[PDB]
């Protein structure tokens, strides 16, 4: 038990010192390693519950039972007198650098998960390389280090959402006494994009500086795993070579899907292209109904665009469907048009994109509704948001033996291990896990600590909160109402709900009964909160704190006994009382 | 035991029915009471864990042990056959309205707590009167029903705060691509005040309508308790009379203090006057350093005023002083001037307020610093925010026997009972309680339920979260750092902290390292979170949800295992790791 932990910790740590906080001989060894700039993990046996047993068990490796004991890649190096000997004789540097492989860790993929994993491992003395390459889009778009979120995801999407929110702030300012005239103000797309791209560039740079300062080797090259320990790399000059590593972390993420119809790849774009587009999209069709489709259609409409969303079946498949419909009704009331139960058949080119004068082209989109009627309309831009997929055939040779599921994602144990013992996977390509940046960062940092510092904590993937940044934001944590009922039966489920109006909306003359919130609870388990849902401004700020309480097992009684902060939107969660079964109206 | 709960419930309830959910005779009585428009409390005995025991003790009042049983004001009325006898003989209405007093409940004070208590009591058949009178300010300001929060507190203050925040929204919108020129835009005070006062008017009216629809008698008259059950009321016509009630709730609140110096009452104003002031204050001096003083100085500066705050000793006494200093440094950098370690001696009038042309007057303020030097400067408006106090001599006859503390607040047990067994106190006049609107409302609602519906739940006054709506907002829940160190010792306290920058501030070129958060934790109790603090935008929305987790005993490990929502300010709480003891910098 203890002994199986110790063997696993010793075998995979790069450099590790066993010690106690008081021990002055340990302090002498720590001082030598600091002076020679040798990074290492440290385990202070006196701070651990079973430190006595661990100490006895070290002798199975070193034949000694005292501290300090220093190990390098599974080999006992010595006590303090022996380490000082190697230092004094100029032998320590070569001992700590001796390895069967080029690297202790190779990370394939330089995004949210891979960067976090690599930097954390480097802190404990693991010799680390991170590989990142960005395959250009069909029209040639490419970007720098940091992955999907940084370059073509959460960061530019929320900045453009903020640009759209400011249009309503300009409107609201008149009612609060400011002299501006909202009608004579317009928006400049390219000025926005320049500011967004300047911030993204500061993040690209900041990650390169962070890897340099952690002594991580950064290769801007494409990686391919050809055997358990061998990674083939291809250069920007197409030079091919092979590097070896003890542990491998696959963190290569996903890219957007295109439907298989004429004209889609040639004349449409995806979110990969949208966030650096040199011209305003103009009259735009968004095909799809994911959070990506709706977030992009939302800010384009707030920025003055003529926008249509073409919806195959429902909005936000997989989210609470009452909330999804409230999200769509708000967008439709504020300018977004919807072509419901409709699918595209072909895109035709009427005008080529005008790169010189910085203007879009023109397209004809033909499609059909599910009853067979025809759709035909002209747009300047067509954005496909119909899902994302990994392409692990470009990353992972089939003979390595890494098992994939029917969607092409990696099948992992609860500690991220693949079917190949030294190979792990994190982030969007880990099958069945929520596909979010904070999850990938947590999994990558926690994994690096288990590999190289003897940690045991696992990543907890349950009840992870989300926020959809539509024009009215939607935050959630836990089960949808229909999933709770499916799992426990309608008679065991109580739903408390209420409309509400932000105080900021009163003087602004905004809508009375559009914002909404509900708690979905289990009667037979002391009214446990199974899911929390809120539609309103700053919904992500509102939701985050409640995710700690749900993690801890909060009940309806816990919300009732906590006092609200006034005046806020979030305080409405502390006084809920109208149930859905009562039939009483939730309006204010 | 169970029996002394039953006695108190029966003696105090106005009209109460003991029932079971599966009982068709109970349903016949319920339907008769509903048709007769008779409101009542209901105790469904089959949903209480010891409903069997309660059934037995009912016989001690009624000599029967079956269900249903009706009681009115402590007297057993009858089973199903007897109640239906009274109904068809036209005797029921006379029986349910028989009482020793004019009212089951008299509430003195129509504010946050009083209105909540009165409406909740009326839902259980208690015959309720609510008295409210607003004594005018020295310059004659008055307002309508709803209390300090509604008319001259949280509601107008947060709306003028929002008006000030929108100025930075105007500035930010240029960097996000909008074509306005912030430098050519001005603010109109009187347009703001009209919008703010129109919302307050809709609240005044809403409360009058709510009372009518709950059958609550509203008297706009000044009340005075002269004996345990007798309340003397004075008319708008100065007509005096007496009414009697069984239970009394004191809920009369506080009003601003003035310093005892020449000119203060005559020529200064307070927050009571500010929110309906017909003219812009102009160059303004705010005297004091409480949350009221700083919130007012803050939005006046954001609206373009020339604003000075005179501080006697420190900012935000009783709040975490590291956070108070960060709050004040932000306002000093954004244009509020501070006269530190200073106190006023007299206000001299130079120019009378011009009611005609809607202009302030002009004043000369004389004061001195603690080192002896002198202060002398002219201002158009002087606002005093040097605390608030009750005036219970105006409310309570000394002979009634209600004990007050040395500050003039009412001394209560943990169920709000005074030293006079039928008189209770709630809200700001209850000694030692946090003086907050949601606290008053919960105290009032919970008390009404104990008096008239047999409830037992008490109000929990511990760890109530707060937010100060300064230009950069400050949210808190639990102990300050210095209070935790004093209570437990420096060696048992660990503080995790970090600066942060909102994503929205990047493209707007706002400051890198002014927003800040920390967790104050107890080492020897599994790193329990004792206090949470955050300085940043939307701080009330950020803080609220964590108050539920802190109520449930959150530890640092609970915050670490919960995953963040990205991109948000609040997510920075889920990955804190820099300790104060380590000396590592908290900057980004
Ligand atoms: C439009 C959009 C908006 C989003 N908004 C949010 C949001 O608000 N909040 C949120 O939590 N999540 C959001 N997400 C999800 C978030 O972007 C992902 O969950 C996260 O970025 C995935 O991290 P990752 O490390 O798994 O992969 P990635 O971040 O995609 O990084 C993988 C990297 O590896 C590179 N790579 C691939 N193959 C190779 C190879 N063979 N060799 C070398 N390098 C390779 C890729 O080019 C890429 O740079 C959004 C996603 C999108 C598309
Ligand atoms: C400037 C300011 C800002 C504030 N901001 C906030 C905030 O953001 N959040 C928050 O939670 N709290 C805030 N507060 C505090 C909040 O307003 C109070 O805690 C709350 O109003 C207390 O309610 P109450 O029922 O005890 O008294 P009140 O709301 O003051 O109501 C008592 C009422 O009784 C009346 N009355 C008095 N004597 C008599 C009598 N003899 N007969 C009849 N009627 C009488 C009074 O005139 C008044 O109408 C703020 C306070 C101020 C001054
Ligand atoms: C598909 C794609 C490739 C090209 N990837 C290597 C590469 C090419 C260009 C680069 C780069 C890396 O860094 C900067 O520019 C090879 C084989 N199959
Ligand atoms: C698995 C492992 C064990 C031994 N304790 C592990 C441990 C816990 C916390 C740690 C650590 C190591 O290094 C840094 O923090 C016993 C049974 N099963
Ligand atoms: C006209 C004006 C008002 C405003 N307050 C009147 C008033 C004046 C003095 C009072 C009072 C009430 O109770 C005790 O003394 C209400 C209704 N009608």
């Amino acid at each position: 038990g203890t002994s199986q932990w110790l063997r696993k910790t010793v075998d995979s740590a790069a450099v590790i010192l066993f010690s106690k906080t008081t021990c002055p001989y340990c302090k002498k060894v720590k001082d030598v390693l600091a002076e020679a700039k040798i990074k290492h993990a440290t385990i202070e046996l006196d701070q651990l519950s079973n430190g006595s047993a661990i100490q006895k068990c070290l002798a199975s490796f070193s034949k000694i039972e005292t501290v300090p004991q220093m190990f390098v890649r599974g080999k006992f190096i010595g006590d303090s007198q022996t380490v000082l000997k190697y230092y004094s004789n100029d032998e320590l540097a070569g001992i700590v650098n001796e390895s069967k492989y080029d690297y202790d860790l190779i990370v394939i993929g330089g995004g949210s998960g891979g960067l976090a994993a690599g930097k954390e491992a480097a802190k404990y003395g693991a010799k680390t390389a991170v590989l990142d390459y960005v395959e250009p889009t069909p029209i040639g778009t490419t970007w720098g280090l940091g992955g999907t979120c940084v370059n073509v995801g959460c960061i530019p999407k929320k900045l453009m959402h903020q640009a759209g929110l400011l249009s309503h702030a300009l409107e609201d300012a008149e009612h609060f006494g400011w002299s501006l005239d909202r009608s004579k103000i317009s928006h400049n797309w390219s000025t926005m994009v320049e500011g967004v791209q300047s911030h993204i560039g500061s993040l690209n740079w900041g990650y390169k500086v962070a890897l340099r300062d952690n002594q991580v080797t950064y290769l801007n090259a494409k990686g391919r795993l050809i055997s358990p320990h061998e990674v083939q790399i291809t250069d920007k000059n197409q030079k091919v070579s092979t590097i070896t590593g003890n542990k491998i972390i696959l963190a290569t993420g996903e890219r957007p899907k295109y439907p298989e119809i004429p004209g889609a790849v040639e004349y449409g774009i995806t979110s990969d292209d949208l966030f650096s587009l040199p011209y305003f999209p103009g009259k735009t069709l968004v095909i799809g109904a994911s959070y990506v489709a709706l977030e992009c259609a939302g800010f384009l409409a707030s920025l003055g665009g003529d926008v249509t969303v073409m919806v195959r079946s429902i909005l936000l498949r997989g989210f609470d469907q009452q909330m999804a419909e409230k999200v769509g009704d708000y967008m439709e009331n504020h300018g977004v048009k919807f072509a419901k139960l409709c699918v595209p058949d072909e895109i035709k080119q009427l005008k080529v994109v005008d790169t010189e004068n910085n203007k879009p082209g023109l397209l004809l989109v033909k499609g059909h509704y599910t009853d067979g009627k025809k759709f035909e309309e002209e747009f300047e831009t067509v954005i496909f948001a119909v899902g994302r997929e990994p392409q692990l055939s470009k990353v992972l040779c089939e003979t390595v033996g890494v098992k994939l599921d029917k969607n092409g994602r990696v099948v992992c144990t609860d500690d991220e291990q693949t079917t190949v013992s030294n190979v792990y996977a994190i982030g969007d390509i880990n099958a069945g896990k929520p596909q979010l940046t904070p999850v990938a960062i947590q999994a990558g940092r926690y994994l690096a600590r288990r590999l190289f510092a003897g940690a045991t904590e696992l990543t907890d993937y349950s009840n992870v909160a989300t926020t959809v940044f539509t024009p009215l934001e939607y935050g959630a944590c836990g089960l949808s109402e229909e999933d709770a009922i499916e799992k426990y039966g309608d008679k065991d489920i109580e739903v408390y709900h209420s409309n509400f109006k932000p105080l900021e909306w009163t003087v602004a003359h905004r809508e009375d009964n559009v914002c909404y919130m509900k708690l979905v609870c289990r009667k037979s388990d002391n009214m446990r909160v199974l899911g929390l849902h809120v539609l309103g401004p700053n919904a992500g700020e509102i939701t985050q704190g409640y995710a700690v309480a749900i993690k801890m097992g909060a009940t309806k009684a816990d919300f009732d006994r906590t006092i609200g902060i006034h005046p806020t939107c979030s305080e409405t969660f502390t006084t809920l009382h109208v149930t859905k079964k009562s039939g009483v109206s939730p309006i204010v």
